[PDB]
């Protein structure tokens, strides 16, 4: 399947929980950051909002169950949406597929480890 189905969503409902503390469905740079700080790095709130800005379609400072998954839908034949964002979330795609799924976002949640970088595909390091 090359599209998100009730299955994938049903699978994402989990991967999300991992990032969802109150399990409300909406994640805030605060909570999201709380996940990173646990990973290894410690992104600043203002530094997170930067990442939450992209995921944010309106800038409410919240990631909807649709948006979050959108980060994976971003991919598409024609480039009618920021695809450079998929480069940052590529860390999850160690198989270098260019696309990440729920089982991948949930598998990464654990697969995480110091041995991780955003230079996976990103030709040039955003932060030279
Ligand atoms: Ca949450
Ligand atoms: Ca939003
Ligand atoms: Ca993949």
């Amino acid at each position: 399947s090359s599209n998100l189905t009730e299955e994938q969503i049903a699978e994402f409902k989990e991967a999300f929980a991992l990032f969802d503390k109150d399990n409300n469905g909406s994640i805030s740079s605060s909570e999201l950051a709380t996940v990173m700080r646990s990973l290894g790095l410690s992104p600043s709130e203002a530094e997170v909002n930067d990442l939450m800005n992209e995921i944010d379609v309106d800038g409410n400072h919240q990631i909807e169950f649709s948006e979050f998954l959108a980060l994976m839908s971003r991919q598409l034949k024609s480039n009618d949406s920021e695809q450079e964002l998929l480069e940052a979330f590529k860390v999850f795609d160690k198989n270098g597929d260019g696309l990440i799924s729920a089982a991948e976002l949930k598998h990464v949640l654990t697969s995480i480890g110091e041995k991780l970088t955003d230079a996976e595909l990103e030709h040039h390091h955003h932060h030279h």
